[PDB]
C-alpha cells in the first residue's frame, strides 16, 4: 500500500477532516491523511471536532479495509476521541 505521502501539509476543519476515513481508497486516505491527521495532534478545537464530525460514523467503512497500515490509521481517531 502507500505510505503517507508528503505533499502538502494542512490542519482540517469541519467533517472534511473525518470524511477521508470513510474513502474507498484506502492509499488515498493514508495520502492525505499525512494533512488531515494534525487534527488528533490538537487536543483541543481539533481533537474534539471528530465526534461530532462523525469519526465513529467514518470509523466503520474504512474497518472492512484490505490495507494492513490502515488499521493504526482507523485507531488514530478511535483512541483520541474517546474518552481514556
Amino acid at each position: 500500500g502507500n505510505e503517507q505521502i508528503q505533499a502538502v501539509i494542512d490542519a482540517g476543519a469541519l467533517p472534511a477532516l473525518v470524511q477521508l476515513l470513510s474513502s474507498p481508497n484506502e492509499q488515498i486516505l493514508q495520502e492525505a491523511l499525512w494533512a488531515l491527521s494534525n487534527i488528533a495532534s490538537g487536543g483541543n478545537e481539533q481533537k474534539q471536532a471528530v465526534k461530532e464530525a462523525g469519526a465513529l460514523e467514518k470509523l466503520e467503512q474504512l474497518q472492512s479495509h484490505e490495507n494492513e497500515k490502515i488499521q493504526k490509521e482507523a485507531q488514530e481517531a478511535l483512541e483520541k476521541l474517546q474518552s481514556h
